[PDB]
DNA sequence: TTACAAC
DNA sequence: TACAAC
């Protein structure tokens, strides 16, 4: 079972758009949360998905560089963004949830290159004194190391085609589609080593 | 070989000793380094090992726990430590070369819950305004992750064990992770999953 | 209503 | 340089 594969550690995949690479100081605009379950001959696939836009904390920075890069503009009428602790708060609640149906006792990030991810989100989480927050606080599941065991590749773009998944690299990518290919990544990722034998550890011998 | 396995990377196995858990605030107390290399077969392995013992910075935070911990007194003057940056000049001089010679582009940290040890790594570098720092400034092969889908494990001395290692220092630590990074990377192989095309060959 | 693990 | 976690 999912509870089984990782000691107990539930996977949940995580991506942020930020307005900076600096988690203190640069606002999170959008967050992305894609929880995962295992069927019933132990295969991994993408399970509940939520993603909200987020408001800029107060006296947050916003790099016009990084505006650029991801398109968002914090003052957009329709973007219809929530604060940081109503975001978060019911990341975390379904995340806790998944955790406690699935007989796991914490959670673990899932994320590309995932300390940026991680950064950002566990900085956010200790602005809005959300208390309960099941992520481990420094250990994580990075992508960009496990496709450069499993597929030689350490950028998002070329580790997804390598592993035969559609991605537009043309294409600029929000935090729900990032996040969502990520997650079908660590998916095929974990899933072909277990379908080459690796996993169990006794299934080589078996 | 080494350099087509990871795309250029030149994967540099780091573990550090310090005084904190903030890297920007807590002294670098200790670190070593460990290059690997593959052999005509393609089977990965350590290749040289560097190691230094490293002087607080001026004015540094000293974690009273940090210190019980790893067990180091900073004020000890036959520790041969030396400073940020007699340590990482010499290490990143050691890895620009291995990097040179196996015809990489760049290199990449390996370590267990690598965030930590390239956090400290990077700030040191800072302080000590060192150019010319090869190693990727966001990018890591994380062991923890790597255990976490090789072995099931995520803790260093779990993962070794369950790797079937003995597991009993920054030395003693970084040799260990060393190991443990390539016995997934070799096995990996040993299953047929790399090359790619493996799969697909006789 | 810890300690633990990257110290 | 730009690049890639923005």
């Amino acid at each position: 079972g999912l509870c089984d594969r990782f000691r107990g550690f539930y996977p949940v995949v995580i991506d942020v758009e930020t307005a900076g690479f600096n988690a203190k100081t640069d606002a999170l605009l959008e967050i992305a949360a894609i929880t995962l379950k295992m069927d019933e001959q132990g295969w991994l696939m993408p399970d509940t998905t939520l993603h909200f836009h987020v408001e800029p904390f107060v006296g947050a920075n916003l790099q016009p560089e990084a505006l650029a890069f991801n398109g968002i503009d914090p003052n957009d009428p329709d973007r219809g963004a929530v604060s940081e602790y109503e975001a978060l708060h019911e990341i975390f609640k379904v995340v806790r949830k998944g955790i406690k149906a699935s007989g796991c006792n914490r959670a673990i990030m899932v994320a590309h290159n995932a300390n940026f991810d991680h950064s950002f989100m566990m900085a956010a989480a200790e602005r809005a004194s959300l208390k309960r927050n099941p992520f481990h606080p420094f250990a994580t599941f990075d992508t960009a190391a496990l496709a450069g065991l499993a597929l030689g590749q350490t950028v998002l773009s070329k580790a997804c085609q390598t592993a035969g998944m559609d991605f537009d690299s043309t294409q600029a990518h929000s935090a729900l589609y990032d996040t969502e290919r990520t997650a079908v990544l660590f998916c095929e990722i974990v899933n072909r080593w277990k379908r080459l034998g690796g996993w169990p550890l006794s299934a080589a011998e078996e």
